[PDB]
């Protein structure tokens, strides 16, 4: 219900399209609206030529950087005209210079210049392996938003995306259970409990198979992603490192197993088949 | 004590307090000893800003994590200066990175840090975790130690305060025995023994009365906690499991019970009513 406001312009140096004078120095400060940036070009170059730009030039700057120094008319082996080329802000502001100095062997006409501003893709551009958001990122006009496949939710830092895997709560006394997406990397900032609730007199056991991997600590056990077992009247627990730790035999008919995840890592995770006896 | 590395130190940008220079790398690895922890926190700060601090960097990572990622010289939506903050080592170790990109086009002057070896407090934990004391647990620089309440005595294992429950010799005719701190969960790795020496030609007579809860063994017995019953004439048990047990006559005056128990659970234990005739 609300929309960016266009930003566009012209610059030209003094008194185009007439020659520019000497002694001359202009600068403007564009700024584009907030998830935008600003892409700017010449329709006119003709400044004078000199060494890395050191008599005539026009800076282009934006943040911290100095986009382009420019003058001449052809771009040369140490010094760059514009000719077709398209510059970008980094981030929505730019600033643009104009400097002569004090003579012109020649009569140079200038410049014309065009600016506008345009959305950024947070999604595609700025983008190595680096991708703003954990599962699905969408661009829109002045910003972008993240969301997460099915079975999750967003993270309350609108980012990463955290398994529903709570609530499970098993009845069938012989079965599988596992982290979310095995044996696929197992997602961050999760909070995963499973119950195992039967009928009283029976005994659990609980048996982990084929591959297990949980972020472990050089010196320190497991600090980062928790994996534990609870029984009514004991704890187990918690499982790190690359191997498939022991057996463990209940005995009771109710087992309470977590799974807790922190903000990194792309570990793989933990299968348990579960059985039972009398 | 004695260590290669000092409780306390500074770290530099290239040049500090002068203006830091481009394609500039630094790391610096900081380890204190076992049961210390590192802290850091910088004096000076300020950084080239850049969009996910991408162009100049200093990050501070511990074991496998990275503490954090910073840059300029106040935190904004996307980027964070140190601040007055304080960063805390997961472990004894922590590594400090700096880098600068191809260019500064203003003074950045870099950073100074001050780091400090504290004390971990094995003892005081969030309490989301464990205690790794069974009854009092004490800190102590660089370490920590346990103990037990009275009537108590110190495991092998360091942590565990085996009951002092042996040495209970009963001669008066009809009376009460129990497991200790019944009908609170009965101690880990204790070995109680109570004895019943009674006049000749008379016969006692054990009654299991109230709750009986002794860990037990899904396809076993009593393989953890055992109670076992000793007369001259026979042996009864071991028994386990949560329901009380049949009444039990002895033929002998002479009557030894001994009960055995693991190094967990937290199950209550039992209590007998013993009578005689002749
Ligand atoms: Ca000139
Ligand atoms: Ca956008
Ligand atoms: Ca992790
Ligand atoms: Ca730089
Ligand atoms: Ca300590
Ligand atoms: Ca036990």
């Amino acid at each position: 219900s609300k929309w960016p406001e266009p930003v566009f312009g012209r610059l030209v140096s003094p008194g185009f399209p007439e020659k520019y004078g000497n002694h001359q120095d202009r600068s403007w400060t564009l700024t584009a609206p907030p998830g935008f940036r600003l892409r700017l070009y010449f329709t006119h170059f003709n400044l004078e030529l000199s060494y890395r730009c050191e008599y005539d030039f026009v800076k282009l700057t934006s943040g911290t950087k100095v986009l382009a120094t420019l003058c001449g008319q052809e771009s040369t082996d140490t010094e760059r005209a514009p000719g077709n080329d398209t510059f970008y802000s980094l981030g929505p502001s730019l600033k643009v210079t104009f400097h002569s100095d004090y003579s012109n062997e020649k009569p140079f006409t200038g410049f014309e210049a065009f600016y506008a501003a345009e959305d950024v893709d947070e999604c595609r551009t700025s983008l190595g392996d680096s991708v703003p958001c954990d599962h699905y990122c969408h661009n829109y006009l002045g910003g972008y938003y993240c969301s997460c496949r099915v079975g999750y939710i967003l993270h309350q830092n609108k980012h990463t995306c955290s398994a529903l895997c709570s609530g499970q709560v098993f009845t069938g006394r012989s079965g599988f259970l596992s982290s979310p997406e095995y044996p696929q990397p197992y997602p961050k900032l999760s909070s995963c409990a499973y119950n195992i609730r039967l009928e009283e007199g029976f005994s659990i056991t609980l048996d982990f198979v084929e591959s297990f991997d949980v972020e472990m600590h050089p010196e320190a056990q497991c600090p980062y992603d928790s994996l534990k077992i609870q029984t009514d009247k004991r704890e187990y627990g918690p499982f790190c490192g690359k191997t498939l730790p022991p057996r463990i035999e209940t005995d009771s008919n109710k087992v309470t197993i977590t799974f807790t995840t922190d903000e990194s890592g792309n570990h793989t995770g933990w299968k348990i088949h579960y059985t039972s006896t009398a």
